[PDB]
């Protein structure tokens, strides 16, 4: 991909990790949420070679 | 309702608030609990106008 960086945009809203300890079992219990998103605010501005490509 | 207040009785035994990490979700919990109890321990001592009233 070629792009220009002003033509798409991403957002990190939220990014934490928490501790407990496990209700069925004794364990601990790590859990991390993110919350994210993002845009090509500008189309044109991001050219993709092979687009069907997986 | 013209009472008496000896008339009728009541009883607040537990009224507990706790907040606890969810279990499923990335969630804060509010609980809370209340027990009780009450009476009319002398039912002439209470006199009801429109005691069907609904």
């Amino acid at each position: 991909v070629a792009f220009h960086p002003s033509a798409a945009a991403y957002v990190s809203q939220i990014d934490t990790v928490e501790a407990l300890r496990d209700q069925d079992s004794f364990s601990d219990r790590i859990r991390a949420l993110h919350v994210y998103g993002g845009k090509v605010v500008r189309p044109t501005g991001v050219v993709v070679f092979n687009k069907t490509g997986s």
